[PDB]
């Protein structure tokens, strides 16, 4: 039962794609084992690089093939190469460019906090076991985070565990146990931009859409806040054409609801001011210290919205 | 006349394409199917992985080609192996990711059902049978599908069946039958987002404009309802900027037009009403009851779309 | 001079573009004829599938290369496979999704007709022959047309004939005719959703449009085109958004040209009004019974553009 | 110093990328030079197709590799043969589509000039000359060009030459200038629907935004300018929809700028006007006849950008 | 330990990816390092292109695999060929293109400086090292930059070093140090478009934005700086449409931000402006002397971000 070491180089993790739940890992991947020991040229240890690894297959080098189990579509690979090692052990080491899938939930968008993970396990073999597993996770803690988009929490997370299958057909005397390396990375958003250059700017409007009852007349307040309506959709617009489609509703996705409502409601308190009278057109005008009495009743609807 | 047992394993179904009819699936193919018995290394069964395993073919390991055949495009396979077996038997395994076609109607839009499925057939070959179709479908009924963009109704259903080519050329002592195993998958779409996010807001737009007749005069009346529509069509943007493009009208498409046409209603009933007089400048202003009294008279023509 | 029938499975024709001119087509094609006979294993016919082809190429079978002239880009081959009769004949049989190019006139849109077109022709021989085409559209006439973007007209119409290359160079005792299989598929676009979500909303806001001579005063008038105007941007915002990019104006592409007229002619009448007096501050006022009488100056004009 | 023989078939020249400077090609090449006499089966000569041409590169048959200079990433190649005649010569032709490099300045945009090029130079070979270079650019002059997104001027041109390469290392006895075969296709783009669905527009809402000053208020004036500018920067996100992204200012784009600058000029103007007095609220009035004298200061400085 | 010189041609450098940190390379690879002598056909030099190459290393030719450490992804490469010297030395050459990735600042933008970076370094050798490099630029200094996307700044720049890998397994006699290349290119973005067509429009808008207070009214006032709110919005859509998408903000994005607070600052002056009174509805008017004092609070606050 083949003891097999992994280590895992992981250089970038980028591209996320919120739709598909996906993301790019880019690095390198390491697997060490002994075989039966071999005469190399000198005694120094043999390099076989690339085409020449599959003629080696070709004349029995048993070379084993591990899975992705998480990837999306077959990665691509780039330079390998074994090391031949005269004492029997062997060195596999490859350059890879993978997507992989993870479950992501964005729902706290830019304030999400989310696990970018590898899945490790061969493709044909139960003995045949991952021996222990390694992560040099290159990029640092706080290189310049802040130029890029996520920061990563700790450090590499590992965990060598053993799968059982059920469904597995020609085999039963306890064989369908597979061993699986897997490899976790913690990351928090880099919620500057979506600060600065969304949550502010929503809220603004919003502030600003409640200066509607500091208007004088009534035809002034009602007509100003069909603007304000286009307002808000405008910027409905905005965050659209910038903002991850996904298909559920972020932070910033009820913010902008939030918006439809305080203007709607609005509509509905100027047009009952208007008509809530005794004579005819007395406006309740002891309405308008709304003006900033329904600001602080959405500040209220506002600090319930964290729960 | 061969039999060939079959076992599909579904990873992920993700990344529809509305305009196209087209879905994605990650997941594992297996056949198994009885040869003439073997020597294999050991008396332990024959693992052959990859590259090696177009070798055995040229050695005349027969290996049938088994084609999807809804699938669009060469779909990407992973690692393959052949298991070989001492008494004969020989067991396929191949991990894959292939874009597939079904018919899908996206008429009744957030709340559509759909049907994903799999059609596999042997490509040239039917004596060579189809024994019996497995589906193993990881992905659970609720184990939080509410990050999922779609509900999956049931497990896997099956149905292997038999299929005649009339068009078949240089054969007919009755031989234009081949075997076809057809995997379906039921789901609904996950309607949240789109309430939220788009009938929603959609509706308030809707409502508020009604509120027109609110408005004491008449240039007031008319000349708001031009930025209402302005509105409509702010939205209308929205709309498109998010939504799948489809070649027919969606249920959102149509509350779309809707809108404009409560909205040029109102530019016909608030021009009416100035000029239904027998004086000169009579506003009928017994027509604005229909205040809320065309809310309702769209709630009524809304109730109607749902037969 | 070599006698080789050919048969067209045509399963989707999907994916259209409109730029480039371009659609897809995933099918089968499939070609026979008769060479010297063959001692093939059993009596019956002989399987060759994929990978094993190109064998039996090198020990001298000839397979002819057949060439998709009309195709862009080479094409995404399936499974193929060589049936190999005892008494000669052989069966090539592969499936493809390819990408084809033909001429598009798209400037009568969503009402435009379209015509798919396949081109097949060797391609390095000319005694050698297409002996008879066929070409089977397993889509048919009324399935359920109205979910698939396109309704197809007719049936498959075929035509075999004869290429001459005047400039090849080599040659001269009359050898440069080629023999060439042609497919046509008659198509028309399903105008719904283009009637239903543009025609029709852009009509709306034209008419609504005139509705600016119901107002009373001039900078009534003249103000609220403004508003008019921006709501003509606006909706090409949407079709931009929606719409396929061309390089000529299309039917819709014109009724926005048109809203863009009736407004700026509005603005000029509007402003006319007010200056073509014989006083001062004189409305022409008799003009404003253009208010439903240059509505059908618009409709004199909009049933002139139907050449 | 072996003569070679190179004819090109230009099929489509599309897709261009204005921002890579990058257009596609679709043709077939093809190269004729003469080499050792050689026994042919029959006395015809030889076809040698695709995976079979490499074959003969094993028996040593040299085929020398001819580079596309300008191709940005290597080309799809479709089907290649080899002509083998029994005197000598070889004829070698492919079929190919790629991508390719060339100088493109879009300032002049709808109305830009543009030259295809190609640039072929075998890739390891200096005595190894190019013969002649032909050119059949199956596209015609006036087929229906109004069709198609560009209009070809001339037939194409050739040019033969020969390149020195000054740093390369192990050569000096005069042995670095290398063949080049060359190709140009003029080109002109159809500046038709850019005219009537930008230009014209532009020019509508660029002409009413002049109708500001036949407003009697001040307020009136100042308040629709406002309005005026909200149209622009909303027809500027329609060209942005639609036009080809750059990193320079095409005319169009200044077009734009020029309304914001007419707008901005105006609100001056408009400002000017009302406190520019001999009193307190005196509108000057007379300015005011720069009603139809400042659309002509736009014509003057319109007539002014063309030199 | 072995001498290989490197020399490196530079084609186009484009196709920047903002978001990604990547930008793609064209060009050519050299290295030449000499071997134990060899008979030559003839005494002239072997040139062995492209499938030929690996024939002879099956034969036991070693040729090193130089890895670009940098790229993402395995690039596309193109023509290659070895050139063999009978007195031992060996001259490989191919043409690639690439994708690279360094980091890239973009804050600064339009006005972003960049650099450029290849990193080349053997795959599995550390004695075989990196003799000279050299890296010739084809694309000059001043050609004709203003079509050109970056201006690039001097000639390349080099530096051959040596990396060492601490955690590395089964050697320790100091056997874990690396040679490598490594080329920068600087370069300055062309800084044009987005003055003339981003910066001065939004710059026009923010000005046009403080022709606010040159409002008679109050209401005049407030109203029309709900239009001026959607005027920045819509602005924010068109810039939004452009520019390339970034995880900070840009200084144009900043920008925007000063819009939003410019416009929001008015409407708090504006509305405290009317009951900062002694009466009731005096307006301050003396404020409204910020008319344009407050411009040069915004110059003031706009030459405070120079820092
Ligand atoms: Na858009």
């Amino acid at each position: 039962p083949v003891d097999v070491s992994v280590s895992i180089f992981i250089n970038k993790i980028y591209g996320v794609n919120t739709l598909e739940q996906t993301y790019k890992v880019d690095g390198y991947i390491v697997a060490q084992w002994t075989g039966k020991p071999r005469k190399t040229p000198g005694d120094k240890p043999l390099i076989v690089e690339n085409t020449q690894i599959e003629r080696w297959i070709n004349n029995g080098l048993w070379v084993p093939a591990l899975e992705f189990i998480n990837v999306v579509g077959s990665p691509d690979t780039g330079n390998k190469r074994l090391m031949l090692f005269p004492d029997g052990r062997v060195i596999y080491n490859a350059r890879f460019l993978g997507s992989f899938s993870n479950d992501m939930d964005f729902r706290l968008f830019p304030f999400d906090r989310q696990q970018f993970v590898l899945e490790l396990e061969p493709f044909s073999y139960n003995n045949q076991q991952l021996r222990f597993s390694d992560i040099q996770v290159y990029t640092e803690n706080i290189d310049n985070e802040e130029i890029d988009e996520w920061w990563i929490r700790g450090k590499a997370s590992t965990h060598i565990s053993d799968i059982r299958y059920d469904h597995l057909s020609s085999v039963q005397p306890n064989q369908n146990e597979f061993s699986r390396i897997t490899v976790r990375i913690d990351a928090v958003r880099n919620p500057s931009y979506y600060l600065w250059s969304f949550i502010l700017p929503l809220g603004l409007i919003i502030a600003a859409s409640w200066s509607v009852f500091w208007l004088e007349s009534f035809s002034e307040r009602l007509q100003t806040s069909f603007t304000l309506m286009l307002t808000v959709v405008a910027y409905a617009l905005y965050t659209s054409n910038i903002l991850p489609r996904l298909p559920y509703t972020t932070v910033i996705d009820q913010m902008i609801i939030a918006g439809y409502g305080s203007i709607f409601a609005a509509i509905l308190l100027i047009i009952f001011a208007h008509h809530r009278q005794a004579n005819g057109v007395e406006d309740d005008l002891l309405i308008q210290r709304c003006r900033l009495a329904f600001p602080l009743g959405f500040l209220a609807i506002g600090c319930v919205l964290v729960i």
